[PDB]
């Protein structure tokens, strides 16, 4: 059974809402221990040429600071598309960038790997 | 990392190749031995949803073009990640789609993952 649309939509609505609520515990609840995070923002900010960070402590530290610095952070959900073991959430970012985040899920239905993409 | 200039040009190329119904051109963007996943493959081929290589994957896309001879992809957006590009488009029958492309050292696709709206 590939990722169901039931799941993809409900995941998307909770993930968007968790970010919009600036509720880091809620956000992190969707992720597996040791999840991998890839983002152009990691290259730039974290100073990691690979653009990768791993785990809730390490990735959470950045997100915690994002919420602190961007106190009225808000994402607009545009679309969700389902793949085999992944969901892609297309949304408009906190500063108007267009975003497309791919989430790969593990056995427990939590995100084991996420990759961010942007334009604009 | 991938640049925005690269991503947008790649996307123009990929959408155009599909809209020209040009299997050779489509495949020219991919590395030999590339991997591709799609929830369509799960259904047809039967869990990973994966095919590999230009022989195997080309067969499938050859069949797609034969089944939908007036296939047209309406481009919606292209986004850049660290080693990947995401192309969002309206595909066959107006279904929204997304293809994620991971690139190798010669700027060709080594891994691609299809996603569809429902």
């Amino acid at each position: 059974e590939p990722i169901t649309q039931a799941f993809a939509q409900q995941f998307s609505r909770e993930w968007i809402d968790a970010w919009n609520a600036h509720d880091l515990d809620a956000i992190l609840s969707h992720y597996a221990d040791g999840f991998e995070m890839s983002s152009p923002m990691i290259v730039q900010i974290a100073g990691e040429p690979s653009g990768r960070l791993r785990g809730k402590e390490q990735v959470g530290a950045y997100w915690r600071e994002a919420l602190r610095m961007i106190p009225d952070l808000h994402f607009e959900w545009i679309a969700t598309l389902a793949g085999v073991d992944s969901v892609a959430i297309h949304y408009r970012g906190a500063k108007g960038r267009l975003a497309l985040e791919v989430f790969h899920f593990g056995p427990d239905r939590r995100v084991v790997k996420a990759l961010a993409h942007y334009a604009g």
